[PDB]
């Protein structure tokens, strides 16, 4: 990566956007935020970055057609380099750096071993590569009681993600039996942590890519591999946002749960829908947090309830450290794409739907240092523990 950019370029109006589609045609850009260029309306800031050899064609385009832009991320290299960063001497898990999966997956079962009143362990599937889907069951034991499912990994690229999902878990341990919410949260409900959907690409970024999103499967016709976990879902299933050609980032998949990952979880969620009263899923990068309808630009009925939920986390989360959140529902507050598990768990009755998009803003993007994980994961805690506390009394 070594002397490519990141851009973020101002966009004003659908002219503007056209041009962008001729970029796009001429020049591989990856697009960070939004993900595609069919995604970007008026009046915006989209990010991407460039190909090194590609560096000058752009700043003449995007000059030569009078596009507003900054340069983000001068060397990406650098930015990889810095990434790792922790101030921890482990060679293996650690909460405060980023763990591969060969670390994940035993830190799974050693957090299991250790905490066993606490933690259950299950597999809900296994991926395109046979890679095994753990998930976490944290609560103490318990008749009848109502849950909280919360994902984290479904695109490789977005680590902090992940790297949530573990915080998560060694909090509702360590502060059992010592924090009175937490407590009573855990003896209340259950937590299905699942620290990694995409495991595929997560090794992908971890040998080969480190800019991979998609899974890792196979397409027909093509040798162009995966679909977008998040558009393989039945809500609006590929209908708007969304492609059919294997070889975008926003393929859709062949059919609704087409990938063995997303099936897993939908499946999961199905066979247990009666217990689970919220639904929450961890991305990066923004700091937002959407919840439904982003297939649509149909409210939910619930609207103004969600709406104050989000606004009040929001509220807390900022406590800490002062990080500056923005929340709607997500076809405005973006543009509407189709087919992710946000609105489809929604749609199953699950009243409480979100998606968070953690930090940053764009200095960093996807490619934040293991030293801002824990200020990270410390301030989304905070609206965390706010939202269920606001479930556990709307039961
Ligand atoms: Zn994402």
């Amino acid at each position: 990566f070594e002397g490519e950019k990141v851009f973020r370029v101002n966009v004003e109006d659908e002219n503007d956007i056209s041009e962008l589609h001729e970029l796009a045609s001429t020049r591989q850009i990856d697009f960070w935020k939004p993900d595609s260029v069919t995604q970007i309306k008026p009046h915006s800031t989209v990010d991407f970055r460039v190909k090194a050899e590609d560096i000058l064609a752009v700043e003449d385009f995007l000059e030569q057609n009078e596009l507003q832009y900054e340069v983000l991320i001068n060397n990406l290299r650098s930015v990889l380099e810095a990434q790792f960063d922790s101030v921890s001497r482990t060679t293996g898990h650690s909460y405060e750096k980023y763990n591969n999966w060969e670390t994940i997956e035993a830190w799974t079962e050693q957090v299991t071993s250790k905490n066993p009143d606490l933690i259950s362990r299950s597999a809900i599937g296994t991926t395109f590569d046979g890679d095994n889907i753990y998930l976490l069951k944290v609560g103490k034991p318990g008749s009848n009681k109502p849950a909280i499912f919360m994902d984290c990994g479904f695109h490789a690229r977005e680590w902090i993600s992940q790297a949530f999902c573990q915080w998560f878990v060694r909090d509702a341990v360590r502060t059992y039996g010592y924090e009175a919410h937490m407590t009573e949260f855990l003896d209340n409900l259950d937590f299905y942590v699942l620290p990694v959907l995409n495991i595929d690409g997560y090794i992908y970024t971890w040998t080969k890519n480190r800019m991979w999103r998609k899974t890792r499967s196979t397409n027909a016709g093509s040798s162009c591999t995966g679909t977008d976990p998040n558009r393989n879902f039945n809500a609006g299933w590929c209908t708007v946002g969304a492609s059919v050609n294997p070889c975008n980032e926003t393929y859709c998949g062949s059919a609704a749960e087409s990938e063995k990952e997303t099936k897993a979880l939908a499946d999961f969620i199905r066979n247990n829908l009666s217990s689970i009263k919220a639904y929450l899923t961890i991305h990066s990068y923004s700091q937002m947090i959407l919840y439904p309808y982003s297939y649509d630009y149909k409210l939910p009925e619930n609207d103004a309830e969600l709406n104050s939920l989000a606004k009040g986390a929001v509220k807390e989360l900022a406590s800490l450290y002062g990080t500056s959140y923005s929340y709607g529902p997500g076809s405005t507050t973006i543009y509407p794409a189709a087919g992710g598990s946000d609105d489809w768990a929604y749609n199953q009755g699950i009243k409480y739907s979100f998606t968070f998009e953690l930090r940053d803003k764009g200095r960093f993007g996807f490619v934040l240092p293991e030293s801002q994980i824990q200020a990270t994961c410390q301030e989304t805690m905070l609206a965390v523990k706010y939202v269920t506390n606001y479930t556990l009394e709307h039961l």
